[PDB]
């Protein structure tokens, strides 16, 4: 019946086919229904039955349209390999002089099902007296909706397609959903002949596509995307404009900002982040402040300015540029020619239990590496703002092995650096604190403090705090009593961390204080010791 | 003709993801499966099959071409199971290792099993679906692969062997391991002559062991300097019960300055006797267990410097170590930590005859995103990535060096 090869399709190990009992439906209902399959069954998508057949599943009624639901079938089928949910970013897109776009939909039910499974599809037309037999059916045709349809829809397209891509090296075809789109740089006419070949090459299989009265028109609007053949844009994006905000209106809102953020400079959601603090419903009303006002405000005049974007050139550099925007915050642009941004996008405030900008500028990098090989399948050349003395002195010495790729410094501010380095050798001349701190771990109540060589010395006592605390207190002390240079003894476990890494920004709002004494000083030496031995 | 491999019971086949590939390397790849189908090695598949293995490339010592590696460690382990260590090999004066991969393409795979040999080639921005195959020969880098064709194999190594019998013969995965005490030239010019053999169809166990700390000497020694050596025996107690720190602690009481000089009590002053003796030697009672997996764990010293350690229990070292990067690796930490694993694995086979389990100190993101543009190997180990505790890194950075050094006129 069908030109094209069938895919040998299972239902997962051990199960069985459904059984799914088919609602009742009004006359009107039926009768729209009876007709479609009388039609179906005579373009051979589907193929009257009846008898030994167990399974079933339900038909219903949206001029009616038909609708089968097989998500108990798809419960039953097999794994396939996967319709890769990774579709391409225009950045990584390249000029065409003509691209063409052929919605290929019907070609979905033109393929061929494993006839030993189609058993599996059948399905029932009710009756008014619902006691009368029903009208049964079973697909031979790829499903719409069914579970293997995407897969085995494409990988026939892939099978069809391969001579003509091979008879033409020139031309560039893209096949997602139920749409072909297809590229090329010759002229307009030679273009269009090409077109008119390929569609007569796959209605040799028997699939359709409409005619050049038909085919969709460029731009074309492509996930958030508007792609022109010589450049892209992004689709305005719209705020809301209204009396009364419920927390759905707000989230809604807070999320689309949020995406929007990627493509655009300086939106911003703090204001509006701080009408979601505790409240009880969705739906609850809550009213904007003014700063929340105003924020909504710029941030409608930000998205009025259009955002344009350029196609890939693999005749040029890739470069990448990045920006420390705030603590834990980065921002970056990819581009080939200065000022003509191929994509750029930033990276949420990266928040830890303890780290330094260095360590994430070197993690900003890698994650824009993974994405570049993804979409250019190579690496960008980097232009950071960081000396490169700064990151020889940081990585050479560093715990956890590291790298950037080639970079070169770009001397744009803020740069990255590092907020402060504990000296190597205990430091001559500089008080010598040794200091201790401990607490009750169930009562909650301690003391921190110290005695040092020249014989300075305090406690404190605490409540409702931790041992960790008392100790890391006992340090803060040392740090805010001393000179500019001092030396500190500490059998705490958890400076040994701090002496190995460093860190400029923790969790702990404590080590946090501790590190903006450590940048204050001029010179500072941290000495652990073991506990409870006869020292101190 | 086919052995019917199976998978281990209740185990289902390999579904890794493919991660993405530079330009360079799936071109590569394309001619190379290309060829390969051509000859019929390998065939186009079906989305029915949902099994997958990563797959990559590499250009492995000197080589103005690309190689085919794929990631079989899954499938290794949902494989079911089927020579002993030559105890000797671990003392022949050199060790060479063969790439006999190619010996497996001239067997077919059972029927059945096909399925799970599948792969992709990826496609750069996902402007193409990736492309399938799956194996019709015994796969390069499957566990299998060495022992359906050990038959052969063993056949092809007789006359060889039987030849020469002060050369040991291993096998390991798609490698051969031979070592010999015949001087340099002879070794080389007798390697050759085996590969010869093999066509019809550099290391030097003397060094390795477990490497001796050194405790610091000194003219005076200060309240730190004392610190110090107090906080790393101590450790060290955890390995060495005989080690104490009572007479060295007594003359850290009291509040002195950092930098303050103390005299060592005639008693302290023995203690530190006692302990450097304890440390003259590698702890009693240990003894590698074959059903024991093997661990590897890695320490970055810094300045390019690397130590490591191979045990099997906690504090109870089978070997332990240091490794300098290698010349143009200065700056990449990556490429340094990828060719000490594959140093370190390589003893690993030369000795127990098995891959360890690395604990190795790198965010996993920059491993993963990285390694394989400076691996070489055929196989491939497994890992964790951890966190190095401070001391662990100050303690092995005591074992003793060279007086010199290793001399090379
Ligand atoms: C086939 C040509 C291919 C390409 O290289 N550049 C462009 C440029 C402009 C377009 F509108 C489409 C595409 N192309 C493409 O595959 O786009 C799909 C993801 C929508």
């Amino acid at each position: 019946i069908s030109p094209i090869e069938t895919v040998p399709v299972k239902l997962k190990p051990g199960m069985d086919g459904p059984k799914v009992k088919q609602w009742p439906l009004t006359e009107e209902k039926i009768k729209a229904l009876v007709e479609i399959c009388t039609e179906m069954e005579k373009e051979g998508k589907i193929s009257k039955i009846g008898p030994e057949n167990p399974y079933n599943t339900p038909v219903f009624a949206i001029k009616w349209r038909k609708l089968v639901d097989f998500r108990e079938l798809n419960k039953r089928t097999q794994d396939f390999w996967e319709v890769q949910l990774g579709i391409p970013h225009p950045a990584g897109l390249k000029k065409k002089k003509s691209v063409t776009v052929l919605d290929v939909g019907d070609a979905y039910f033109s393929v061929p099902l494993d006839e030993d499974f189609r058993k599996y599809t059948a399905f029932t037309i009710p009756s008014i007296n619902n006691e009368t037999p029903g009208i049964r059916y079973q697909y031979n045709v790829l499903p719409q909706g069914w579970k293997g349809s995407p897969a085995i829809f494409q990988s026939s397209m892939t099978k069809i397609l391969e001579p003509f891509r091979k008879q033409n090296p020139d031309i560039v075809i893209y096949q997602y959903m139920d749409d072909l789109c297809v590229g090329s740089d010759l002229e307009i006419g030679q273009h269009r002949t090409k077109i008119e070949e390929l569609r007569q090459h796959l209605l040799r299989w028997g699939l359709t596509t409409p005619d050049k009265k038909h085919q969709k028109e460029p731009p074309f609007l492509w996930m958030g995307y508007e792609l022109h053949p010589d450049k892209w844009t992004v689709q305005p994006i719209v705020l809301p404009e209204k009396d009364s905000w419920t927390v759905n209106d707000i989230q809604k809102l807070v999320g689309k900002l949020n995406w929007a953020s990627q493509i655009y400079p300086g939106i911003k959601v703090r204001q509006l982040c701080k009408l979601l603090r505790g409240t009880k419903a969705l739906t609850e009303v809550i009213p904007l402040t003014e700063e929340a006002e105003l924020e909504l405000a710029e941030n409608r005049e930000i998205l009025k300015e259009p955002v344009h974007g350029v196609y890939y050139d693999p005749s040029k550099d890739l470069i990448a540029e990045i920006q420390k925007q705030g603590q834990g915050q980065w921002t970056y642009q990819i581009y080939q020619e200065p000022f003509k941004n191929l994509k750029t996008g930033k990276y949420a405030r990266m928040r830890g239990a303890h780290t330094n900008d260095v360590k994430q500028l070197t993690e900003a990098v890698q994650k824009i590496t993974t994405e570049s090989i993804v979409i250019w399948g190579k690496t960008p050349k980097f232009k950071l703002p960081i000396q490169k003395e700064t990151w020889e002195t940081w990585w050479t010495e560093y715990w956890q092995a590291t790298w950037i790729p080639e970079w070169e410094f770009v001397n744009t501010p803020p740069l990255v650096k590092l907020w402060y380095q504990l000296e190597k050798e205990p430091i001559v001349g500089a008080e010598t604190f040794y200091v201790d701190g401990a607490a009750n771990r169930e009562t909650k109540l301690g003391k921190a403090g110290y005695v040092t060589n020249r014989g300075r010395q305090k406690v404190v006592t605490l409540t409702d705090t931790t041992n960790q605390k008392t100790e890391l207190q006992a340090i803060y002390l040392a740090l805010q009593d001393s000179g500019l240079e001092v030396n500190i003894v500490t059998d705490s476990q958890y400076a040994l961390g701090i002496i190995q890494a460093q860190p400029d920004q923790s969790e702990s709002e404590l080590v946090n204080q501790i590190i903006e004494q450590l940048i204050k000083k001029e010179k500072v030496y941290l000495a652990w010791v073991p506990a409870h031995k006869g020292i101190g």
